[PDB]
């Protein structure tokens, strides 16, 4: 909570690209698109299908995290508002903790 008047607004700082790319979708991609796609991208980049494969681990390792992050509102909002950094802080500190951290910056009123 602790919000009613301030209502911090979002800034168009982010470049544009996001996890969506990691898989092959766009900003106009619906959760369903992420889940469905994740499947095909998981069966092809399967660890068992590609034994002792360097590129396989890199890709798959990326898909899991990507989808795993997109398959969650809590984070989905963090990666959308903050991004990669937000996840870190919110990792140990906590989503609620990431509030005071950001809320307090070069911005005011």
């Amino acid at each position: 909570g602790s919000s009613g008047s301030s209502g911090r607004q979002r800034s168009l700082s982010t470049s544009g690209e996001s996890l969506y790319h990691v898989l092959g979708l766009d900003k106009n991609a619906t959760s369903d698109d992420i889940k469905k796609s994740y499947r095909k991208l998981a069966l092809k980049y399967h660890p068992d299908k590609n034994p002792d494969n360097p590129e396989a681990a890199d890709k798959f390792k990326e898909i899991n995290n990507a989808h795993a992050i997109l398959t969650d509102a809590t984070k989905r909002n963090i990666y959308d508002k903050y991004g990669s950094l937000g996840l870190y802080v919110a990792e140990q500190f906590g989503e609620e903790n990431v509030n005071t951290y950001f809320v307090s910056g070069p911005s005011s009123g």
